[PDB]
DNA sequence: CGTTCTATCTGTACTCAC
DNA sequence: GTGAGTACA
DNA sequence: ATAGAACG
């Protein structure tokens, strides 16, 4: 069911301190600089089909777990897919049902996982066409050339688009 | 030779063979 | 266990 | 962003 970009942040904020997951018997907090609103919503569509949440996970060894056992406390919520990478529930939010969707990234990923989920799709194909043309794949997890990670000196998002070459715009504005 | 139109990426989760 | 086909991020 | 194709 469609959302207002008003109605997709009231619901991001209320998630924002409520996130956890289950990990050998201990429920553990994420924490809220490990969440990153993504999708149509960081992008500020006035209308959003859905909520898109990118997590970020400190170890390996957590991703076995996370999402499998996604946790939000006093919410009710079922399940339609679930694997480490890609969660989407469907979530009770004042007595409507919406579309929220969770995604996975490591530390290192970061920046490729932000511009990846923030999208929009036309935009990401275009770039990864160009970046194609010139013998290199980019995808969520990096910038590969000849199936070998580069090594990029950078920490942002802003500093990974000027990196590969392409002008920064900010996610309202991306085409 | 300029204008305008067109096309283009990459990977995840689930199901169902065999 | 692996590969293909669908749906969808 | 880039480059090819149709059109002028
Ligand atoms: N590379 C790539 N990325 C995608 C694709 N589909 C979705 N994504 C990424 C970029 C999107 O902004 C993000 C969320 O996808 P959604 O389908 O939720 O679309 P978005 O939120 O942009 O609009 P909407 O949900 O319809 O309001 O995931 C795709 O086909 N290719
Ligand atoms: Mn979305
Ligand atoms: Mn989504």
């Amino acid at each position: 069911g469609m959302l207002t970009l008003i109605q997709g942040k009231k619901i991001v904020n209320h998630l924002r301190s409520r996130l956890a997951f289950e990990y050998n018997g201990q429920l553990i907090k994420i924490l809220s600089k490990n969440i990153v609103a993504v999708g149509s919503l960081r992008r500020e569509e006035k209308m959003l089909n859905d909520v898109d949440l990118l997590i970020i996970v400190p170890e390996k060894k957590l991703l076995k777990h996370v999402l499998p056992n996604i946790r939000i406390k006093g919410l009710s919520f079922s399940v339609k897919v679930c694997g480490e990478r890609k969660c989407v529930l469907f979530i009770e939010w004042e007595k409507k049902t919406y579309q929220l969707d969770l995604f996975t990234a490591l530390a290192e990923e970061k920046p490729y996982a932000i511009f990846h989920f923030t999208g929009p799709v036309s935009y990401l194909i275009r770039i990864r066409a160009a970046l194609k043309k010139k013998n290199y794949k980019l995808n969520q997890y990096g910038l590969f050339k000849n199936q070998t990670l580069v090594p990029l000196k950078i920490t942002t998002e802003k500093e990974l688009i000027k990196e590969l070459g392409f002008t920064y715009r900010i996610p309202k504005k991306r085409l």
